């Protein structure tokens, strides 16, 4: 059987669903699980990660000791409540002494840690933190998250808006702040506190983040109210952490008193309050001290959680692998990840000459003989590492989307072959890629033709808008020519094409219809420029630089100055001032009719 573990390693997905799915074995212990997830992310500080299980509708928490066997941990807890309501989440619990410093030379771990701490901050105290503090914090998460954007970006109404109204400032700030200040002024406050963190890369952001939190949120330890002693039980707060070891403080803030270091800890033992109540009993034998250090915790659970803490630490301080808690092949651990009419038998396909390359698989020419009906020329997108299953599942995911579309300027899906290697069968656009097509025919195509193509493209992009489908890569490279008077739209699958991208795409990784329109502008230029690439001989940074300053692509010779202004309307920095697709359709329609009559 399997297991889902939520963790804090980044993904362009939503943070609340970052997880790994492990096909564990029957004697597999929590070590196995942790090991295989962190090896899977190139983690150097393995000894610092633990596993914490908690029910959804409950606020209490269960630390799963390394040596426990998963299936009989399922067994135990899944006998209380269903697997649907339990949350297994990987956490850092065991800080080395220089921890922050040390995690700098372990990039995944610092990132994991930062996220895990940032999550808690939002969830636990963000609402009731100082106004200046919240502000300062939020900005660094902008700064860190959106690496490739230049500093002065947030002093642009459109940019800020994209954060306000598309991204959600809630991703950076508590509902408490956003509510209690007028939004137009909030815009200032951010632009302002953002100045101080203008030129800070991802690494420094994270540390400046921590630096500003630490004074107002201890994440460098855990505390437990509990009682010390074996007979005259006396009430204390325990602090357990890297620069203090086990410490009692009481009180108030003041100096914490040292009790032992983790390297002193001989053995751990815990048990149910054999006495009247329900309390946790915890015993620690220490260096040469003949009497065990005896802790009474409010519940057996807390006791267990405290043992996990102390074990983890010991097992870390000593370069140790086995436990310090005295007790009363199949451990395989694989990493995995989570219908059709239109089936075609492979024997009904003659696989012709390879026609285009794939970073994923080649595209081929082909004959398709369908029993009822004559032969048909088809394109065939092939798969190379097709046996590796999710790569397969993502490949023929593309075919699923193409099922949905039916429009005369989108390349029609014809079928799939759902056995390795997976094949996607589509129509073949005989006259090839548009760029090539244009260069070749630079002197035999009337203008009415060139803009006809943009018109047809726009009808397609309109159709796609109408189904809320963003394409992400509109360019003449993704257009094919199916006949003299007819072009079609290309890829629909999953080294950035900087020069065609809208600014918010280069800045905030945002991809909307409105980003699509910008690219379509550049596409339109390419067409009118008979298949030349935008910005020949300019490297990408000067381009983002020029785009940022106001420079645009010049009017191609022969472009009706109306159409050229439409292109620049598509190149509106603020994505909301850009035309709609349904609108560029209507316009080009007329701009064509006018061109037809000459
Ligand atoms: C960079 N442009 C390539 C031109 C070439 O190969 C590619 C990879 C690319 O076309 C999107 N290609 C596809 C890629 C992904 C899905 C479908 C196609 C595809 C298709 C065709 C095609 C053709 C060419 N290329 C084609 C195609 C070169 C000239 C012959 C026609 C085609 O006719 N139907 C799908």
């Amino acid at each position: 059987r399997v297991l889902k573990v939520f963790h804090y390693f980044e993904n362009s997905s939503e943070p609340t669903t970052w997880a790994s799915i492990i096909r564990h074995g029957d004697a597999t212990d929590v070590r196995g699980i942790i090991q295989k997830i962190v090896d899977c992310h190139k983690v150097k500080n393995v000894a610092c990660y633990g596993l914490r299980l908690s029910h959804l509708q409950s606020e209490e928490v269960h630390w799963l000791h390394l040596d426990m066997g998963v299936s009989n941990v399922r067994e135990k807890f899944e006998l209380a409540h269903p697997p649907e309501e339990w949350k297994y989440e990987l956490r850092i619990r065991y800080l080395p002494k220089g921890f922050l410093n040390q995690f700098t030379e372990d990039k995944p771990t610092l990132n994991f840690f930062y996220q895990q701490v940032k999550n808690d901050y939002m969830l636990e105290i963000a609402d009731q933190v100082d106004q200046e503090i919240a502000l300062k914090l939020g900005c660094l998460e902008i700064r860190r998250s959106y690496g490739e954007m230049r500093g002065n970006a947030l002093e642009k109404k459109s940019n800020y808006e994209v954060l306000e109204k598309d991204v959600g400032l809630r991703r950076f700030f508590p509902k408490s702040l956003l509510d209690s200040v007028k939004a137009k002024t909030l815009r200032k406050l951010i632009q302002q506190t953002f100045r101080q963190f203008a030129n800070l890369n991802r690494e420094e952001s994270i540390l400046k983040f921590f630096e500003i939190l630490s004074p107002v949120y201890r994440f460098d330890k855990e505390c437990f109210k509990c009682a010390l002693g074996s007979s005259w039980i006396i009430s204390v707060e325990l602090a357990i952490g890297p620069e203090e070891g086990i410490s009692y403080l009481t009180d108030k803030g003041a100096n914490p008193t040292h009790l032992a270091d983790f390297n002193q800890v001989q053995t751990i033992q815990y048990s149910n309050s054999e006495d009247k109540d329900r309390k946790g009993m915890l015993q620690l034998k220490i260096a040469g001290a003949p009497e065990p250090l005896t802790v009474t915790a409010p519940s057996l659970t807390i006791a267990e959680n405290m043992a996990d803490l102390i074990d983890g630490y010991c097992r870390l301080v000593n370069g140790a692998t086995q436990s310090f808690i005295i007790r009363p092949t199949d451990d395989y651990a694989e990493i995995i990840d989570e219908t059709r009419d239109y089936e075609i038998q492979r024997e009904r396909i003659e696989l012709g000459r390879c026609i285009g390359e794939g970073q994923f698989g080649d595209v081929h020419q082909g004959i398709y003989m369908s029993p009822e009906n004559p032969a048909m020329a088809v394109a065939i997108k092939t798969c190379k590492n097709c046996t590796s299953d999710s790569v397969r599942e993502k490949f023929l995911q593309e075919a699923l989307t193409m099922r949905q579309f039916d429009h005369p300027h989108i390349v029609k899906l014809i079928g799939v072959i759902t056995e390795n290697p997976v094949w996607i069968i589509m129509e073949l656009c005989t006259l090839g890629e548009l760029r090539s097509f244009l260069q070749v025919r630079k002197f035999s195509l009337d203008l009415a033709s060139l803009i006809l193509y943009a018109y047809q493209l726009s009808t397609a992009l309109a159709y796609l808008e109408s189904k809320r489908f963003v394409h992400r890569d509109i360019a003449a490279r993704n257009v094919l020519v199916s006949a003299t008077d007819c072009v079609k739209l290309g890829d629909f699958g999953l080294k950035l094409p900087i020069k065609w991208m809208a600014p918010e795409s280069i800045n905030f990784r945002r991809f909307t219809s409105a980003s699509d329109v910008w690219m379509f502008g550049v596409c339109m230029w390419e067409i009118l420029m008979h298949g030349v690439k935008p910005f020949q001989g300019v490297k990408n940074n000067d381009v983002i630089g020029r785009i940022e300053n106001g420079e645009r692509l010049p009017m191609p010779p022969n472009c009706p100055p109306t159409l050229y202004s439409l292109m620049t309307k598509c190149w509106a920095y603020d994505p909301s001032r850009r035309p709609r697709f349904t609108e560029l359709k209507a316009q080009l329609s007329t701009i064509l009719e006018e061109e037809k009559l000459q």
